[PDB]
């Protein structure tokens, strides 16, 4: 993920593209804050497309539709579809979103981090030009190695000199620097800062909100995305493409949902999500409303979290998939009656009925929690809303003895739909282990995009995220 360049401007971008690239040559980089650009070398002149993303998927101009920037560049990389050809990524030496780099960080401070949260093997690099390599070894000692810069290269004092800190950084991890006397300076893992003891939420969010940190945190988070590109062949099929609402946002193979029973159609575009278990799926389309009831039905799926109106700004986000208030509807071979709508300020719950036609004893009652006021574009400037919805969400899901998975989705089902499962799971270990639990927001991000693609896509709903903890444990 070297292509993307988080602090460069388009003229700084058309200069490195036709100074140090080639026709084909490309990058990615942050815009309008919030949308993305990306910027191809073509018959020696620049062109910048627009990537937007108001917190539902990347819509690239001219492109289609991407769970990440980096499924975004695969996808083009091996496929005449951009109107453009991106052969090759212009690489980043800029270090401020690897997981390792801290910048302004003093000698003292970075010897605390690493005595109080580190292990053997934990590293950081910090910062007049020249750089600090800092390392942990134990059962325990902190090393410090000093990074020239010299010329525009770097180095440790011989050896080598790399076009990048990074360059160097992976260098030194796969041939590990040995002192003269055995100790081997293994660059295991890099110093985790993020894990916070809940009860000090107000205090990160506080520093995260200087000029800001919660940018930094969230594109260090985006960067190990090229670590999720598991395989969706399944998606890919011919049979399944018309299943999906968009062609390029599918469901990983390793954690989809197969559906049995099936007419003698295994599919739909739907993950498990594992910390209380969820699945994180698309708006039903017309031809999938009775996929998704045997997906419920299967799941033994109790409750059931919509994120999005029916439609927003003209457009459909999710077809009507249950009957009007009073009435049944047959599904393909699963029968639903709507008993009761119960309108609430923020949602409206449905109390259905589920059953399998001519199996009158496999009725069960499915909860569906229509959430109605999340804006159309960003997130709520309020997170009470979200956080009094899930509370009543959760208690209904605990109070229904072997409930299976909460299914949720919204519309492409990743970004409405990873927010609201996070803050899920962040509020679940809160509510068990009290103010005296450590939380760690990317972890918990990182964890959920490797069973689902791109699941929570914004900046502004990261942000939101640490709000809406923020806020559950100031009202505790
Ligand atoms: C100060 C910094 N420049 C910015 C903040 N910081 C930083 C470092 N790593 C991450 S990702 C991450 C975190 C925990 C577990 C997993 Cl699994 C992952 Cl993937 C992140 N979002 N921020 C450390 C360096």
């Amino acid at each position: 993920r070297r292509w993307f360049h988080p602090n460069i401007t388009g003229v700084e971008a058309e200069n490195l593209l036709l100074t140090r690239g080639v026709d084909g040559s490309f990058l990615a980089r942050p815009s309008n804050p919030g949308d993305f650009t990306l910027s191809v070398r073509r018959n020696g002149a620049v062109t910048h497309i627009k990537i937007q993303n108001t917190g539902d998927y990347y819509d690239l101009y001219g492109g289609e539709k991407f769970a990440t920037l980096a499924e975004l560049v695969q996808y083009y990389m091996e496929h005449g579809q951009l109107k453009i050809e991106l052969k090759y990524p212009l690489n980043c030496a800029d270090p401020t979103s690897e997981r390792w780099f801290h910048g302004h960080l003093s000698g003292k401070e970075a010897e605390k981090l690493l005595t109080e949260k580190g292990k053997h093997g934990s590293f950081l690099v910090r910062e007049p030009g020249d750089f600090v390599l800092s390392v942990r070894t134990g059962d325990s000692k902190v090393t410090h190695v000093m990074i020239r810069c010299q010329e525009l290269k770097y180095d440790v004092g011989g050896g080598e000199r790399f076009d990048s800190l990074t360059d160097l950084v992976e260098h030194y991890k796969k041939n590990p620097m040995v002192e003269t006397l055995g100790t081997v300076l293994q660059l295991k893992q890099p110093l985790n800062t993020t894990r916070i003891n809940a009860a000090e939420i107000e205090s990160r969010v506080r520093e995260l909100s200087k000029l800001q940190g919660f940018w930094e945190e969230f594109e260090t988070l985006q960067q190990q995305e090229c670590k999720l590109l598991y395989s969706r062949k399944e998606g890919q099929r011919q049979e399944n493409k018309n299943k999906n609402r968009y062609k390029n946002i599918l469901p990983f193979d390793h954690t989809r949902v197969v559906l049995h029973d099936g007419d003698p159609s295994d599919y739909i575009n739907a993950n498990i999500i594992m910390p209380k278990s969820y699945i994180a799926t698309q708006g039903c389309l017309q031809n999938t409303v009775n996929d998704f009831w045997r997906m419920v039905f299967q799941e033994n799926s109790r409750v059931i979290v919509m994120t999005t109106k029916e439609v927003e700004r003209g457009k459909s986000k999710c077809v009507k998939y249950w009957p009007d208030e009073y009435a049944l509807k047959e599904y393909g071979v699963m029968r639903v009656r709507n008993v009761k709508e119960s309108a609430a300020h923020d949602y409206t719950l449905r109390e259905l009925k589920l059953s399998k036609v001519g199996q009158g004893n496999t009725e069960r009652t499915v909860w569906q929690y229509h959430f109605r006021t999340w804006p159309d574009h960003g997130v709520p400037s309020d997170p009470g809303g979200v956080l009094d919805f899930l509370e009543e969400v959760h208690h209904k899901q605990e109070s229904i003895m072997d409930a299976g998975p909460v299914v949720v989705h919204c519309s492409a089902g990743i970004g409405r739909t990873g927010t609201f499962i996070v803050i899920d799971i962040l509020i679940d270990i809160i509510r068990e282990k009290g103010v005296d639990c450590d939380i760690d927001v990317p972890k918990t991000i990182q964890m959920v995009r490797s069973q689902r693609s791109g699941m929570v896509q914004t900046e502004a709903q990261y942000r939101f995220i640490y709000m809406a903890v923020q806020h559950y444990i100031e009202t505790l």
